[PDB]
């Protein structure tokens, strides 16, 4: 069996490639989802997944460094965009520029990951100080633990409004884009893809989510491919 643990944001598109993977191979591909970040401290804590995919490249140099993943093992695998979604039924339009007033165009909570730990919350963190809207945002954040959690309260309405990912705001019938960061607001949304236990199940499973295939289910979530 090959253990694959991958950023929330990753949810619908590993377990569509899980299913192919388990028709085309005598393996067991075993899943668990969660913010980069729990994930890895919790493979830092001897955790035994096969191969990591992050959300951001600063949680697998945090493996790197402790020695967990080699230079070698990673590869930059999927790009995405950050968007501001509201419910259903309380559409907006929000322009993301500096000349916006954010206390005029969120009168509620915004929903986020915890801007200091989770990648989509320092994405949208980075995106606040660009824009100088930090110190008006932040008194209204709710924040947790993984981008899904954050896509949810903002489905139920729960919460005005929310900063996932392109790919979060597509998966979900239940929200609408209010508007997309341009890319000059932080730094490229970008996954690495880390061989954490080098056997031949796990290298093989590697590979497989680089393959030709991997890209078509990728693609179709909404994902970039990266060169």
């Amino acid at each position: 069996s090959v253990t694959v643990y991958a950023a929330a944001s990753l949810t619908n598109a590993i377990n569509d490639l899980e299913k192919i993977y388990e028709k085309q191979n005598k393996v067991e591909v075993k899943t668990s989802y969660a913010g980069s970040s729990t994930l890895a401290k919790q493979i830092e804590a001897g955790a035994p997944a096969d191969i990591f995919i992050s959300a951001d490249t600063q949680w697998m140099d945090y493996l790197q460094n402790k020695k967990l993943v080699a230079a070698n093992d990673r590869i930059n695998l999927l790009g995405n965009r950050l968007v501001l979604i509201t419910p259903k039924g309380q559409s907006l339009n929000i322009k993301l520029d500096k000349a916006t007033d954010p206390n005029k165009v969120f009168t509620g909570k915004i929903c986020t990951g915890d801007t200091k730990s989770v990648p989509v919350g320092k994405y949208a963190k980075q995106a606040f100080t660009n824009l100088g809207w930090w110190n008006r945002i932040e008194p209204k954040l709710v924040e947790t633990e993984d981008v899904r959690v954050a896509l949810n309260f903002v489905a139920r309405g729960e919460c005005q409004v929310g900063i996932v990912y392109a790919t979060d705001a597509a998966i979900s019938k239940d929200v609408k884009v209010a508007g997309i960061f341009p890319e000059n607001t932080h730094s490229p949304i970008i996954y690495p893809l880390g061989l954490i236990k080098k056997n031949s199940n796990s290298a093989k499973f590697y590979q497989f989510l680089q393959s030709n295939q991997a890209k078509a289910v990728f693609k179709k979530y909404g994902f970039s491919m990266l060169a």
